[PDB]
Order: structure tokens, then sequence, then C-alpha cells
């Protein structure tokens, strides 16, 4: 298995399950609360890391207690944190979440020392970046650090998977740098122009961003699963069926537990199984990193399947 | 000045400003986050103890990292922390809050280690409260203890000051137990079943609660300062004028100086112009503990008056 390097944003989130979500002006006191380590950089590079990646991850915490703790849990889940760099004067990333009795949420972020993680800070992991196997990359960092950083990539043989997450265009000079590519129905439509409601569009889309150069192309269809394409040539491949308790980090762990298995060059179609097989558990349990499954516990769920 | 005994909650306020309050599952980005000790019953027992009160503070935080830097944190502020219990398994009290871009904002609150100060508790605190010239509390407590904790007072001469927050209807068994009552509107009503728009209407809920047997009644009117009354005879008393930034805590603010002017045996009429500076202030400030103004900073505030 191939060294794998994540570069992302690092949150702690505050959970707290309401009757209903407060209106303006008003105070509402929950039922249930939690803080579970969060945001996409960590909540992928967990993944990965548990599912049994060979992984190191670039980031950035704040110079405060809360900053300590998650690092200090982050090497446990079987990432290198070496290239973590803490901010003097700033705060780690937040995410403030409700949740209410019919089951839906809103989020609140504070982007905090995930804004820090600069250009200069990626060129100062320009070895690493260059060593790697592959490069996993999301939304929630500067546009030029994750626009710096491909370009490294694509200099040294590094594939550079992309989770355009949250959504948001993106120039043509970064999709021209990315081998695999995972959005969801909403991303995929915001990279295009293109809606994708069905399987039909879903190609079409799929379509515009080969031609932008991205051999792999996987759109995530909610519940009929997800388009995998690969140079033109795709089809629909269904997720497994499970009573959802909490999908958030669902998509997070899907991207990290698959690039595990393509790292370890296992055929695509095993690869999104596993990464599905992955996220069917992640969201039957609370939280977003306390609920990424280990490379035990997937593979012990796919032989009972 | 005689002692002082508050008896509330603590919180742990994480407060973010962003551009508009996320809708059912939408995902918001905000521009400024502050971590701020807030808990109406903390809130007012810094402002007790800052404004120069001799006063002890009955609570409970879980023993989580949090609880223990709020503790570190109001032992600096002028109060007598030896009453603040620590519960083991349970987490400190916090408010998730959100601040929209028009000024507005919604708090969402997990009670935590504050439903626990129970009556046992209170108990364990007789002679403290017997020997206290006053008790402050709110309703962010188990009632029963804010009960138990009245009784206690009405046996031993200790004054009995309520601050009916957040709003909900009592028990006359309570209310008769009650020496100062400080509702806003919407409380006053919920107390009395009487709508208070005006000034005529405060009188009303006024003359409710004094037959309830409670001598002093301060009903906050909002821009039009409080409808100070003593035995029947009320008046209104204005505020002080000054730009808003934070209207957060300014009620306990409000409260927790009003009692230490009131301890200190100044006149009603100037104990509430004392209460109205310390609030004045309080609201060009950020954050509900971190506005809280010291004697000092009221006192010249008052002299430029």
């Amino acid at each position: 298995a191939g060294s794998l390097v994540v570069l992302g944003s690092i949150n702690a989130d505050h959970i707290l399950n309401l009757q209903s979500f407060p209106t303006p002006g008003e105070t509402v006191t929950g039922n249930h609360y939690q803080v579970a380590f969060g945001g996409k950089g960590a909540n992928q590079a967990v993944a990965a890391g548990r599912s049994g990646a060979n992984i190191a991850f670039i980031a950035c915490t704040g110079d405060d207690s809360i900053g300590e703790s998650v690092r200090q849990q982050l090497a446990t889940d079987n990432i290198d944190i070496t290239p973590v760099s803490v901010i003097k004067g700033e705060s780690t990333g937040v995410a403030l979440i409700f949740v209410n009795g019919e089951g839906e949420n809103v989020i609140g972020i504070h982007a905090g020392a995930n804004a820090a993680l600069s250009p200069a800070l990626v060129e100062a992991q320009r070895e690493r970046i260059a060593n790697a196997s592959a490069l996993l990359m999301q939304l929630e960092s500067p546009l030029e650090s994750v626009m710096a950083a491909a370009k490294i990539a694509h200099q040294n043989k590094t594939i550079v998977a992309l989770n355009p997450a949250p959504a948001r265009e993106l120039p043509d000079e970064l999709l021209a740098l990315v081998d695999i590519i995972t959005p969801n129905e909403t991303e995929a439509e915001k990279l295009t122009g293109i809606r994708v409601e069905n399987d039909e569009d879903a190609a079409k889309a799929a379509q515009v961003l080969h031609e932008k150069g991205i051999r792999t192309v996987l759109i995530t269809l909610g519940s009929r699963g997800v388009w995998a394409s690969v140079n033109g040539e795709g089809q629909r491949v269904p997720g497994f069926r499970v009573q959802a308790v909490d999908t958030i980090a669902a998509g997070d762990t899907f991207n990290g537990a698959l690039i595990t298995a393509l790292l370890e060059e296992k055929p695509l179609p095993e690869a999104i199984r596993f990464a599905h097989a992955a996220a069917a558990i992640a969201v039957t349990r609370k939280g977003a990193q306390p609920s990424v499954p280990w490379r035990e516990e997937i593979d012990a769920f796919l032989d009972r399947q």
C-alpha cells in the first residue's frame, strides 16, 4: 500500500439535540450533548487511517486546549500527525450543530486555524507530497493551498483525489490536475453546470469532468448509490441498505475508506464496495469521527455480507 | 455589606457570528468565534462579585476541562467558589449561540451538570444559606432545589431574590417565599396571567405579585426602563441611553449589580441606578461574563453622568 497524504480541515464538533430549531430571538434547552472531533480533512484522515492506510496529515489546529486534545486523538487513529501545524494566536476550527426532533440538522462553522493552512506551509511539505502515492483533499482549506498542493503532486507522480465539498465552482486549472473526484449531486452541478437528478444527468456531468481530464469520476447519488465512471464508461453502483441514525461524515468515511482500498491496489468495483461498507457502518453511529469504523469492523461487515 | 449567596447555572458559551441562520439541512461558515463563560447563575454571580459584593456561589460543573477553566476563572472574579461542586461523569453546561448579520441571535442550551444541583446539595449548604444576608436565584436550576433553598432562607432571615428567567409559571408556595422578584414583561405575564405592554399593565401584574407577598417587584420593560414597585407603590425608572452591541447578560448584570447595591444598604432608587449603569456598560461589550463591568468602571460611569 502506497503512502497517502491528506490535506484538510480539523474541527471540534459541538452537537446539541433539541426539540426544534430556535426561532430568531429564541432560546431552547436541548436533550443531548456531544463533543466529537470533526472537520472533513480529519474525518477523511481518520477514515483512511482506521481503514488501514499509511497516511500522513497536513493540517492546522490553534494553540488552545481543544487543539491539543484532537491532536492527541488523531495520533492514536493510525495517522502520522507530524505535518499538523499549531498556529499561535488562533483558535482551532469549530462546528456548532443542532439536530431537531425531526432528525434534521443545521451546521455553523468557524474556520479558525484552518484558514491558516497556506501555500507557504504546503511548499514546506513539498517532499512529503512528492514521495506520497496519493493526495486526498477537500474544499475547507484555502483554495490557493489546495491549488499549490495539487501542482506539486501533478509534478511528482502523486495521484490527486478531490472531494469537492462543500459545493463551489473551481477553476479548470485545478480540475485539470485531478485524478479522482467524488462530488455529490449538488457539487457535480456546481462543477459542470449540469443539474443531476437522474443517471442520465450524472453520466452527462461525469462526461464534463472527464473532458477536464479527470480519469475517475464518482458522483454520489444519495439513496441509489454512486455513479462510477472511468474515462466515459460509467454505471450505478448501489450501496448497502442500513437504518441511518446520523449521516454526518458518511461521505467523508466513504472517501477515506475508498482511497485506502485503491492505494491497496484493489480494483475500483471492490474499492467502492469497501468504501460503501465503511459508510454504511458510519451512519449507524453518532458524531463524525467517533463513528468511523476500523478495518476489522469493515471486513467483518463484508464477510457477513 | 451583608453576604450574598448565588445559586444557579454555569455555562460555557460558544458564540458564532454568521451571515444568516442556516436553514434545515444547511451548513454556513461564520465570520467570528468566541468562547465566553456564561449561564445566568454565573453571569449574576460574576456581576455581583465584580461590582463589589461578598458573594459565595452554589453551582455544579462537570468533570471536564472546560469545567475546570470556568472554575479557575470565577475564582478570580471575586467569588467564593467553595460551594461549586464537580459532578463526576457529567458535562459542564453549554450554550451554542448564532448571531446573524441582522444582529439577531438564537441560543441552544445543554443543561449538563446544572441539572445535578439537587435538594441534597442545597441541604448540604443549609448553614451557608442560613448565615447569608440574601440569596439570589434564577430558573436554570431544578425547581425543587430552588424551592428547598428558598425555604431555608425564609426560615433564617435570608432575603430571597428571584430572577424568574427563563419564563415559566411557578407555584404560589415558592412565590410566597420571595422578597425581590425581577421579571421582564414576558415573565411577568407568565407569572401573573396578565399581558404587560404598558405601565398600566405592569402595575396590575406587579399588584398580583405583591399579593403573593413579594414586597419588591421590578419588571424590566425593555427600552423604557423598569417598573419599580414596593408594596403597591410603583413608578417607571428609565435606564441609560447607550448603543448596544450585544445585549446578552444585560439582565443578569442588572440583577447582580442591583443586589450588590441593596446589600450595601443603598436606597432602592440609587440601587436601581447602579444596576442600570452596570447593564448599560455590559451591552457595549461582547460575550456574557467578559462584558460584566467591575465596581471601578461602574462608579466612573456614574461620576461622568
